[PDB]
């Protein structure tokens, strides 16, 4: 087991880098937090912050998920954050991503009150 809030960090926390260096970054990142380990997680978000200013969003602008529910919070700032998306050709175990580097607003569900889940950026 892993705490959703634990999970949340290891799979959407960078405070170690201002922004991705490379487009080499998801490919390094998405192996190094284990998610490259029984298959590709296809889409992933890395956050550029520290873990306090992720964790006051939920906080900050409250919005629906996409899923309906009423416990997802926007960030008031844009943050700095990379997209990874799994490449086309991309065959597990030799997992392939795609690094995209942007300033945007992030939106987390929150319970319990911390992050559980990475809804999407704007």
């Amino acid at each position: 087991k892993e705490t959703a809030a634990a999970k949340f960090e290891r799979q959407h926390m960078d405070s170690s880098t201002s922004a991705a260096s490379s487009s080499n970054y998801c490919n390094q990142m998405m192996k190094s937090r284990n998610l490259t380990k029984d298959r590709c997680k296809p889409v992933n978000t890395f956050v550029h912050e520290s873990l306090a200013d992720v964790q006051a969003v939920c906080s900050q602008k409250n919005v629906a998920c996409k899923n309906g529910q009423t416990n997802c919070y926007q960030s008031y700032s844009t943050m700095s954050i990379t997209d990874c998306r799994e490449t086309g050709s991309s065959k597990y175990p030799n997992c392939a991503y795609k690094t995209t580097q942007a300033n945007k607003h992030i939106i987390v569900a929150c319970e319990g009150y911390v992050p559980v889940a990475f809804d999407a950026s704007v």
